[PDB]
Formats: structure tokens, C-alpha cells, sequence
């Protein structure tokens, strides 16, 4: 599946990058699939934005979105590794907050600022959890 969009100029407009990762064994050791969804945009410098401008000048829109997307993406995995399969689902809103909180002060190196970070869908390709199907059960007790 190839892409095709007319445009021979940088697109300052806000860029929508979805930091998704597959086959990322959680803290315990369970590979999960997180789509993730975050928005980003180019930053301006009243002085000189040659740090991001020259870094995007000449390249192709796709390239840019990739570079930026990578920064966030990578982080996700790192934050997903230290986080188990529970902590994640339990408080997803937080998980994303970390990926953005850790990448926020990072993208500032290239010249990009993050707007927001959220989670789209988190499923397990190995269908491990599903198979287990967590359900309320009953059990006997002595006293």
C-alpha cells in the first residue's frame, strides 16, 4: 500500500503522529499491542529555528512525521516495558501521560513540542489475556 499526496513544501500545520508499538513484552514478560494516539506541531523561534527548519528543509513530509513519531514511539516502548500488563490497563490515562512527559523534554532538542497524548486501543496479539478471560469465580473456605 503506497501513498501519494501532492505538496512540495513543508507542512507547519499540526502533525498527527500515532505512537504505536507491537511485540513489546511488559514488565513481567507479556507482549502487548498498544496503538496510542498523540498530536504534535512545529515550534517557532523569534531568534532562529534553523535547528528544526534546516533539519526539515529538503526532506519529505513523510520523513519529518517519521522522525518526530519515532521520538514519541520509542519512549512508549520504554514506558511500556517498565509497566506491567495490569498497571497499564488499570490507569491508561497515566501511562500516556508518562510517554508524553518523558518525550516532552526530549523533543525540545530537535525543536518540536507535544500538544497532547492519549491511548487509542491496547490489545494483545498473542491473545494471552483474552484466553485467560478474567471473570468472577467462587471458591470454598474453611473459616
Amino acid at each position: 500500500g503506497s501513498s501519494g499526496s501532492s505538496g512540495q513544501r513543508i507542512s507547519l500545520e499540526i502533525m498527527t503522529l500515532q505512537p504505536r508499538c507491537e511485540d513489546v513484552e511488559t514488565a513481567e514478560g507479556v507482549a502487548l499491542t498498544v496503538t496510542g494516539v498523540a498530536q504534535v506541531k512545529i515550534m517557532t523561534e523569534k531568534e532562529l529555528l534553523a535547528v528544526a527548519c534546516e533539519q526539515f528543509l529538503g526532506k519529505n513530509v513523510q520523513d519529518i512525521k517519521n522522525v518526530v513519531l519515532q521520538t514519541l514511539e520509542g519512549h512508549l516502548r520504554s514506558i511500556l516495558g517498565t509497566l506491567t500488563v495490569e498497571q497499564i490497563y488499570q490507569d491508561r490515562d497515566q501511562f500516556a501521560k508518562l510517554v508524553r512527559e518523558v518525550a516532552a523534554p526530549d523533543v525540545g532538542r530537535m525543536g518540536i513540542e507535544i500538544l497532547s497524548f492519549t491511548i487509542k486501543d491496547v490489545y494483545d496479539k498473542v491473545d494471552y489475556l483474552s484466553s485467560l478471560g478474567k471473570t468472577q469465580t467462587s471458591g470454598p473456605s474453611s473459616g
